[PDB]
Parts: structure tokens; C-alpha cells; sequence
């Protein structure tokens, strides 16, 4: 049992889903990512009505792999100018800081079974980019994902 997840009392998770693989080795590499401009609103909103109160966490998987790839915590506001031409899209000139917790593939088959009440009882592993995850749902991803061999 892996139950370092199991009492969290505050929170909140995000779903990440990239068209890019590469920008994922890039944020693992230097501790940053950048999002959809209607994206980067929705984690900048969260993270600062926080206010370090509790985590940001943010579950990670490219589009199409069929799992996720791990999770990280945010760790700052964002920037929304900043150098371009750093990201798979060109002209994204955003950027956060973010500290990777987990790094490792864990099959959708896995996390198929948490629904997300909050996006029509859909399966977690069928979010868009930014759905936001309840906590006693996201314990449950972080869970398996912890625990996965």
C-alpha cells in the first residue's frame, strides 16, 4: 500500500494532454510547461487562489498514447510574455514552473474505471486538456500511478 495521497485535505488536479511529446522531455528537462492561452488562464486562476495553501498537481498524457506519463506540481504563477519559439507551437510565448513528482507510463487501462462527476461521469482517461479532476477522484489517480509496476 502506497497511501501518501490518502489524507490530502486540499488541492486541486488538472489533466494534461499534449500534442507533443517532445515539449513533455523539454518540461521533465527544465522544470516547465505552457499551455492554450485559454488553458494557461484556468491553471494561473487556480494556482493563485491557492496561494500556497495546498498543491497544483497536474497529471500528464500525450494525446493518442493511450497513458499517462506522469504527474508534476505547479510551482508558479504564469508568465504570459516571455521567450517564443520554445514550444511544438511556435508562437506560445506563456511559461510556468513546474516540479515533476512522477515520471512513468501507466496504461489508460489502468485508470479507465475513475469517472469524473464534474464532465458528465466520463472516464478520466477521456479528459480534455485542463479538465479539472475532484480530489477524491484525483487520490485515487495518484494512487495508482504512485503504485504502478
Amino acid at each position: 500500500e502506497n497511501l501518501y495521497f490518502q489524507h490530502m485535505k486540499h488541492g486541486r488536479v488538472f489533466i494534461i494532454k499534449s500534442y507533443s511529446e517532445d515539449d513533455i522531455h523539454r518540461s521533465i528537462k527544465y522544470n516547465i510547461w505552457c499551455s492554450t492561452e485559454h488553458g494557461n488562464k484556468r491553471l494561473d486562476a487556480a494556482y493563485r487562489s491557492m496561494n500556497g495553501k495546498g498543491p497544483v498537481y497536474l497529471l500528464f498524457s500525450v494525446n493518442g498514447s493511450g497513458h499517462f506519463c506522469g504527474v508534476a506540481e505547479m510551482k508558479s504563477a504564469v508568465d504570459y510574455n516571455t521567450c517564443a519559439g520554445v514550444w511544438s507551437q511556435d508562437k506560445w510565448k506563456g511559461r510556468f514552473d513546474v516540479r515533476w513528482i512522477f515520471v512513468k507510463d501507466v496504461p489508460n487501462s489502468q485508470l479507465r474505471h475513475i469517472r469524473l462527476e464534474n464532465n458528465e461521469n466520463k472516464p478520466v482517461t477521456n479528459s480534455r486538456d485542463t479538465q479539472e479532476v475532484p480530489l477524491e477522484k484525483a487520490k485515487q489517480v495518484l494512487k495508482i500511478i504512485a503504485s504502478y509496476k
